[PDB]
């Protein structure tokens, strides 16, 4: 079926065991593949020590009673490329204490050296400093910073991990439904930027379809209560309510469900697939209609 | 601006003033068309009867107190090309007593010898006999006569109207959101047809385009009671409340609006417009989420 | 173990050879270990069935490992009819067709729950077109409500029959054309039509089966393949200026073998896609996200 | 009579010569009698004034009737900018730059609420890539952000500054080209991102502003058009290349002059569209619905 053995990969925005970025990482490693994790440096020591206590344990058990085991999890800011693009208030930060070569094209080197190759990249990162308002309301800083944040760090990504990609190599990013229809809350310009991620998704399965041979693909993905959604009764937990009620589908949306589509999009099963948004959503993206509207009788 | 003068239009679906159909040809009438129809043969003598009364006289008024005037009321059933077609039921069917040359190849003859060439084509007209199932339930009977009703009889218009269309000249059809995604309720299989409808309006845009120069262009458009839509509190009183409650634009869906777009496509300053599926509904296409849903508080 | 398929069954409706994307299926929802059966219409079910007894096909039916493919069960199926009394005299007695009965969708759909109990996954592989040769402008009603009759329908009809003996997360796939979406000249007889009603009705379905069954529905739009099927559309075949085409304008320049969407679809009916319903995928080596063929005779070599 | 804009008052942000798009509008709008205002980037204000004044532009400033057009207002405008407070000192004093002020968004929104009092029509017609001539593998964040800041954000700061004076029933319509929702080599720099966060901003804010004012939202997707702002991308230009693509492959084989565009904004900005809202408009002779180039290299001729 799916036996990535002998293949390296490598996951960019994992801090913790709830956001997608673990899931994806999680089915990778599952399949046999080295997996390597690019993490927010302030949140750094924090899930470092997480992972050392034995605490995440649970959460890292194989099917089989194996623990998962990453070749490295390397410090990692996607707001910067180079490190002469990483201001002195940073460097200066605290929070940013005792860490260096986190920028993109650093941990692309480091990872080289390192790991030698690879064959998978995985974007599982945003962040929008004015999500909660609205499009009228968001300022060009924050529309600016939701973009580059959540959309360029792709292509950043992929123009430094691509010419240390294998040939048939595949990279795969999330976005959300806000990108295409309007999603009311989706605000500070994310819905913006994801259709950004979208359309460079498309054009960079062109470019590294030939440059490199990299297949690239996103997947829209529905609401699932992960840290950096906790943190907008919150608007993720009537998320949540809305999809399970008026999807095809009428089941939970795990973690997970993302990781194993994210799996195939990452396997050879899927060597004829590129510039693809994949709907893992349990169908809601197919609904033209609230079903449970309060314009219908119940 | 739009001034049609001197231009023949054949309008399609028409039989009271209250479908789409009618607005059509009142915007086209307004801007200075020759306006033919064509009537379901067996609500034809009625339509006559409503018109020659003086009846729908307050609908025909031109907003400087001219009448609609009509070039022709033809005749018209689309489930039927040539003669050849119609069955001896319906020969001997009561309700199409004393009228001939009502296919559609009959028609387009007849237009041809009583008004010459023409410019504009309108496609106002469909017939799901399983409207009112859900798809798991419609038969084929249905599926293909919901098909062969509200779709192909497009493709036979082109077919037949085409070779009389002037170069330039322009062809509309109308469709609904159930195309693209789920709309419960509109079920029978005619969801399955629009979609062939709108893959067939692109289709026609580039065989029209190149053939005759002529373009071809779909209208996506909101819930309006019609006669046609009253006859599935009813599922189109439900429909136009959802529309009013979660779209864009908090407004009253009026037959025009359509009437208007429809204008637009079928004039000059469109000249560059072909294969395009226009959303005339209060803009409820662009919307991912009811905003009124019951899922969310008030 | 990240696809594991054991205990299920799976229902591949329109195999008759060894090259259509069908076959490929078949073959990737069997590595998976799950038992899988076929449908094959009727006219040549008798070469198809011999194929294998005789052992043409051993090439084709090699797995990785290097076991043979088997089959749970060869059903003659005509897609075009749902109802013994749907079939006409005409067909009744075909010389082609003789020697067969019980091969309306309904009919299949009762021997295999006889035969084999409630499936998991259902394979919707056909599709015919007879005016496929022809533009929209010179396309029968006729031919055209043929299309769609086979192409579209067959698969509702095939959910509305295969849909109780489905078990809750089942999962069902057809698969089309990117002229659904855009227009590809040459393409005809309504076929572009068809594949577009069956997109939908895969938007519709995955809704309505996926309330009352929890059973998944998906579209995979496919590349071109030379198959028997579209060789026969149409010296140069239509088929293969379109594979051509598709080598020097895709993202990816390589070939397209059907075992692609033969995993592509794998996926689709698992339990990794146990939250995709209702969505068309690509499989055409990323064709479907161009805006320009690259080798125009506008542009510069 | 159709379409009477008479009383109603229109800025069309993004002119500065009469080869554009953004030309072709004001003069529709204005033919329709709308009161028309115009907003110019500050540094070819003085090129374009000079123009309107010495007569070289009378050709194209004729409407259908033999009068000409004329302009409630020139007002210096940097799209780049929302506030004063916004401008840096190397600007402040760029050589170019100096003659002018009140030239960012928020005082330009005033000094028209000041002139003219409340608008009903809003044209964004204006877009900035500083690296449009490089591929995204290739293209600078600097740079893409550059683009984003100009083509797209724009139209939200646009929207948030002239919404305020607009009256109910008004209309904003922005423009766009293909290569946001499919591949257009060549087009680089992050424009095609660019473009789609603004087709998406138009769906967005068409809900908002929509909600809100009671005002509509419009894209026009639009094909290729020898403008300045076109020929400057990139012996023979890469738009030739493109409208000679279109031409050959596109539906209606025709020239694409801007009047098209001219009149198919007219029409979404005009009480006709009063239902049409967060849309994409595609007035490119056809070209967004084909699957193929026609004149391909793999095809035969
Ligand atoms: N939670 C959901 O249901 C949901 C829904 C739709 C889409 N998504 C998308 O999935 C992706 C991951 O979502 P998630 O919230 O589950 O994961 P998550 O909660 O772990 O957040 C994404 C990770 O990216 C990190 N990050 C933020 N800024 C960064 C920077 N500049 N450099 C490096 N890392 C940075 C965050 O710390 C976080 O760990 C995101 O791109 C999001 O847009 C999530
Ligand atoms: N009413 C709405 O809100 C609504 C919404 C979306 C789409 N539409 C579409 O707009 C079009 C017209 O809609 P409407 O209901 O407003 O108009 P309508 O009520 O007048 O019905 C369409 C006309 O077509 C005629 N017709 C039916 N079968 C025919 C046949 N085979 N040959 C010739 N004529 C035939 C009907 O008699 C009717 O007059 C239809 O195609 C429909 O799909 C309507
Ligand atoms: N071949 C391609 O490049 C291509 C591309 C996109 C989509 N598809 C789709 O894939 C499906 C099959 O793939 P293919 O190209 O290998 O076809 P194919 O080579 O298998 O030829 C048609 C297949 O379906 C069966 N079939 C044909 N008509 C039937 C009928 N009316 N009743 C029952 N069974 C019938 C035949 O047994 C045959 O195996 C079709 O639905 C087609 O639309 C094919
Ligand atoms: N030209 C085409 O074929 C084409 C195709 C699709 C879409 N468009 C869109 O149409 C719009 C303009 O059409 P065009 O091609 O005639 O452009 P153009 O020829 O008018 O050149 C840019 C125009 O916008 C103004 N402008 C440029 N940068 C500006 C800045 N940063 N601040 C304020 N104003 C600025 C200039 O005055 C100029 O008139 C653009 O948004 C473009 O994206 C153009
Ligand atoms: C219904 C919402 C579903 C949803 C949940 C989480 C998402 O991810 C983020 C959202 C905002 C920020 C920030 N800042 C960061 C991340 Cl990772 C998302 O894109 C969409
Ligand atoms: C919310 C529904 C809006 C809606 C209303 C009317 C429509 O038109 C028809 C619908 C069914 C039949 C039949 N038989 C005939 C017509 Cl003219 C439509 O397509 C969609
Ligand atoms: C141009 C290649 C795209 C293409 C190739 C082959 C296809 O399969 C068929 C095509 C036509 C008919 C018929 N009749 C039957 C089948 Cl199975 C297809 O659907 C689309
Ligand atoms: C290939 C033709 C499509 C095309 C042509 C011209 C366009 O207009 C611009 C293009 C680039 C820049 C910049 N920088 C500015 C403008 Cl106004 C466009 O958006 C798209």
């Amino acid at each position: 079926p799916i036996d990535l053995r002998g293949q390296t990969a490598f996951v960019a925005g994992v801090a913790d065991s709830h956001g997608y970025g673990w899931a994806i990482a999680k089915h990778l490693a599952s399949a046999g593949a080295r997996v390597a994790l690019g993490t927010w440096p302030p949140v750094l020591g924090l899930f470092q020590k997480s992972l050392q206590s034995g605490r995440l344990d649970e959460d890292r058990k194989l099917p089989d009673g194996s623990l998962i085991e990453f070749a490295g999890v390397y410090p990692l800011d996607a707001a910067f490329d180079k490190p002469e693009d990483v201001p002195q208030d940073i460097k200066d930060n605290k929070r940013y204490a005792g860490v260096d070569g986190y920028t993109i094209k650093e941990v692309a080197v480091k990872v080289k050296q390192d790991l030698g190759n690879i064959d998978i990249l995985v974007h599982s990162l945003a962040n929008g400093p004015e999500v909660t308002k609205p499009l009228l309301e968001t300022s060009r800083k924050g529309y600016l910073a939701a973009s580059s944040n959540s959309a360029y760090s792709f292509v950043s990504l992929l123009q430094h991990f691509g010419p240390i990609m294998n040939e048939g190599g595949s990279a795969v990013t999330l976005s959300y439904l806000a990108a295409e229809r309007v999603v009311p809350g989706y605000g500070g310009g994310m819905s913006s930027a994801k259709a950004a991620l979208e359309s460079d998704t498309r054009t960079l399965a062109w470019e590294a379809g030939q440059k490199y041979g990299v297949r690239v693909n996103a997947i829209s993905a529905g609401p699932l209560k992960s840290r950096a959604a906790s943190a907008i009764k919150s608007f993720i937990d009537y998320a949540i309510d809305y999809s399970y009620n008026n999807a095809p589908l009428r089941r939970d949306l795990h973690s997970d469900d993302v990781g194993g589509a994210a799996l195939f999009l990452l396997s050879p099963l899927a060597r004829a697939v590129s510039g693809v948004t994949l709907y893992v959503d349990n169908g809601l993206h197919a609904m033209g209609q609230a079903v449970d509207s309060r314009s219908m009788p119940p």
